[PDB]
């Protein structure tokens, strides 16, 4: 059958997307009604250099944006600031706004780039929220603005705005309320991103998506208890699992348990020997427990 | 930066995407004007056994064909059988049918899977062909005439529709007039793939996008001709590379020579040592060069 990190259609949110330029700074922006929303450090002069944003708002002349999509130019109205993002009112409302709501993502849970360059939709894929705030995606100079959204139960939200990318390669936005996440800054300086908490229901999500697969040699016949384990992950760099019964239908399906598993994250977390579960030299967190039961049985 | 395997964003296509049953089977068309390109084994009486296909269609009612669209079910006046594929023309044109072409994929080439359940929305993710014609996608029962499409210079090609899944789990489709790629047969009878024979294009790609990612370990003070490569690769499993000058660009930013990479492959072919390029235990060739420039340059 396969294992697969996916991404959900991009239909309603491809033709949100818009060019946002002032200066030499070139990015894209998120067109919903008359507001455009992008980050913030569009208006600065240098960005290499720590930057003023009091100064830099002070000085915008509204002019000098050249927001577009397609063959349209979107003439600018009123610029202010909201957290590390800069709303702008535009002279238009985009005719495709979709039904939509904003929610910020939490540690553990998936969602989907629109990774565009330099107001161009390019490619959509799936990325997992770090226990810091960050994602390890694919992003480079021109892909700020990409926009990040999650559909559930027929309703999109937007989730996610590309700012940056710490020293070490992981890449930190803000939600559209304008939070960075993880509380790093919307500035050139150094940031560590700090150590880094493993999903146990997202392991455990994969481990049962391993066995829906056939691999099956990381299973033994112990089984570690949910209050043996939650005591075990706080100091092993892991989650407190949510609850077993997220797992209930996996667990049946495959006759595997969900303290089986747990206690496979233990003996795995200290080697594979040279094996690999799906084709990983080691555990993976990018798959929520949704993802697996949708992609093993439609669901 | 970063590498991922990316997607082409699916918005022209999720609108094409229906739902086709006939008796007890259930799976996707593609509804393009007033016509559903669709897997013809949607007809058969029993998909686990080997199939007499004109005795199964010489049978076949075309009033028990059932396809909807947002529970509005299409009416079928005729059909034509056009190789593994069956082409029904229904009452109603399809309003959001885009401009559109179709091409046949080659190994090597890399094209975007938009999965459907049973006519339902979906997952989009990239794929690359294997010498043999199949792909290692994710794929499930109910995902059959699930759609595969490539756009380039901004025309949408249809290029893969999914029938069926080999003993290994490489997954086999056919173009959409019919011709099933690798040769295949439509059948649940165990078909062998036959050797995989890598990419040394992709090969090549791939390497220098964890070149440019920082990755160097494998680069040594050797290079290999050209002609010295394409023998040692016709005896490995390994495509000849044609041509030097695709690379021209990633040569000039890394420093690094296509005939160092050359080089590289030879000893990596052997084993990694136990280390990792970009996270991978052994040679990857699922990234073409024109992926790479696009993800690591934005061209
Ligand atoms: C924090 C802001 C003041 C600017 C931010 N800085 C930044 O992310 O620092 C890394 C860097 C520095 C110079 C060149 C390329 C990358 C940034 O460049 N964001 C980029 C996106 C970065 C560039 C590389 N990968 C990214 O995600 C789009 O604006
Ligand atoms: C199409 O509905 C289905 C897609 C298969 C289902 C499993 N993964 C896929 O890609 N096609 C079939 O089931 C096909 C029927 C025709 C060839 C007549 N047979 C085949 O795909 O192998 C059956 C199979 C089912 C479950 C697991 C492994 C193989």
């Amino acid at each position: 059958s396969g294992l697969r990190k996916m991404a959900q259609p991009s239909g309603l949110v491809e033709p949100c997307i818009v060019r946002v330029s002032y200066g030499n700074n070139v990015l894209n922006g998120l067109w919903l009604g008359d507001e455009v929303i992008c980050p913030r450090h569009v208006i600065a002069s240098d960005t290499t250099r720590v930057i003023n944003y009091e100064n830099e708002m002070s000085s915008v002349r509204l002019h000098n944006f050249s927001v577009s999509k397609n063959n349209v130019f979107l003439g600018v109205v009123s610029a202010k600031y909201k957290g590390v993002n800069l709303v702008l009112k535009v002279n238009q409302v985009n005719p495709n706004t979709p039904e939509h709501k904003f929610k910020s993502i939490k540690a553990g849970e998936s969602f989907n780039i629109l990774a565009c360059y330099e107001g161009c939709p390019g490619s959509v894929y799936g990325v997992n929220m770090r226990s810091q705030g960050t994602i390890k995606g694919s992003f480079i100079a021109g892909t700020c603005g990409s926009v990040g959204y999650v559909l559930e139960n027929g309703i999109l939200y937007f989730v996610y705005m590309h700012h940056l990318e710490l020293g070490n390669g992981s890449h930190v936005g803000s939600n559209l309320e304008g939070e960075m996440y993880g509380g790093y800054e919307d500035q050139p300086s150094m940031q560590l991103e700090g150590t880094n908490v493993m999903s146990s229901d997202n392991v455990v999500a994969f481990l049962y998506a391993a066995l829906i697969n056939g691999e099956r040699w990381f299973v033994t016949n112990t089984s570690m208890s949910l209050e043996s384990y939650n005591t075990w992950a706080k100091t092993n760099s892991f989650t407190e699992l949510s609850s077993i019964d997220a797992f209930s239908m996996l667990a049946a399906k495959t006759g595997q348990s969900v303290e089986k598993l747990l206690d496979s994250i233990v003996r795995l977390n200290k080697g594979f020997g040279g094996r690999t579960i799906l084709s990983y030299g080691s555990l993976c967190d990018e798959f929520t427990p949704t993802e697996v039961i949708r992609q093993m049985y439609g669901v």
